[PDB]
């Protein structure tokens, strides 16, 4: 059998508050629980998972294939060519199983100066017909916010972990431009399961997605009571046990940039697993032009042999190198 991975719990609810004590108890289990694994649970988050969790599900269980092509990116539908990060992605029955549905800031409006100019990746979002999926829309948005808060609060955990001010992330991380995406991942239960869709590792283990770092600073995720990822320590790939009461977070390859690799983006996996579920990542992505001097927490003078990267920068080359590497999802 595989080994759990050490995947502490901690309550990161004095990170919403004033008590600066408590922020850096809960600073060193962020540090903790970073130079170890790499992930930890976020508890006493605030939000509501489980309606999170029926209103994604009343949106997969409803949509119809009409309504995907209609919101479709431009990998499956090329009248769509402004769309490259948000819409639908489709599954292909008999070869690839998993689909989603990807939105970006709700700021992103026709007249944002961002979208005016045609920078990348920023787009407007797309959105199902609202008598059709009723409430959806203003759901999905007021989620983005709600999600927005929790990983402000998650940034002034880690910026006191690395010996920072609070806001040494968060002021970059701005409501209104914000690159930060939510992804509402549909896995399926398929009876027979096409073999096309299931990928094996080298050691044999049947997976869904290959191993990767993500494109992020940091990375919030909710899933559902069903156990799948992986991670790889010095002892081997290890099992996250599933948790659908928290938030499970882990650092992306720009906190590794920032730090030095001090906080490491963890390599992970997700198991093939025969069952209806959700996956619902919020990745915590930086301004365009955001721009931080990279540092080194483990060096007297703090200095690293890094060259600065805009976050903008980082994001575009990232998002098509793992699609390169491990298809496009
Ligand atoms: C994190 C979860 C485990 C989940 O995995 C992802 O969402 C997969 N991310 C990407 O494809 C990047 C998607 C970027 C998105 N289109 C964007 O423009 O900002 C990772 O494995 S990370 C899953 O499969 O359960
Ligand atoms: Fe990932």
């Amino acid at each position: 059998s595989v080994s759990k991975a050490n995947v502490p719990k901690i309550d990161v609810s004095p990170l919403f508050g004033d008590d600066q004590a408590a922020k850096m108890r809960v600073a060193q289990q962020i540090d903790a629980a970073s130079r170890d694994t790499g992930f930890f649970y976020a508890v006493n988050h605030g939000i509501n998972v489980q309606r999170l969790s029926q209103k994604t599900k009343e949106f997969h269980m409803s949509i119809t294939p009409e309504e995907k092509w209609d919101l479709a990116i431009r990998a499956y539908n090329k009248e769509h060519q402004d769309q490259v990060r948000a819409g639908y992605y489709l599954s292909i029955p008999g070869k690839k199983a998993v689909e989603s549905f990807c939105y970006l800031n709700p700021n992103f409006t026709p007249d944002h100066p961002r979208i005016q100019a045609k920078t990348p990746t920023h787009e407007v979002n797309v959105w199902p017909d609202e008598t059709k999926h009723p409430g959806f829309q203003d759901f999905a948005e007021q989620y983005y916010w709600d999600v927005f808060g929790l990983s402000s609060a998650l940034l002034k955990g880690y910026a006191l972990a690395l010996g920072k001010e609070e806001n040494f992330f968060a002021r970059h991380f701005k409501p209104d431009d914000t690159l930060a995406s939510v992804v509402l991942i549909r896995y399926p239960y398929l009876d027979p399961y096409p073999e096309a869709a299931i990928k094996t590792a080298a050691d044999g283990t049947k997976l869904s997605f290959e191993w990767h770092e993500d494109v992020s600073l940091i990375t919030v995720l909710y899933q559902s009571n069903v156990q799948n990822l992986q991670v790889e320590t010095a002892a081997g790939y290890q099992d996250i046990e599933a948790d659908d009461t928290g938030y499970l977070i882990n650092c992306g390859s720009y906190m590794a940039h920032l730090t030095n690799n001090y906080y490491k983006a963890p390599i992970h996996r997700v198991k093939w697993v025969n069952a209806e579920r959700q996956s619902l990542p919020f990745f915590v992505n930086l301004g365009y032009d955001s721009v931080i001097d990279p540092f080194d927490p483990r060096e007297p003078n703090g200095k690293s042999d890094r060259e600065p990267l805009s976050y903008g920068d980082y994001l575009q080359n990232g998002l098509v190198s793992l699609i390169n590497k491990n298809g496009q999802t």
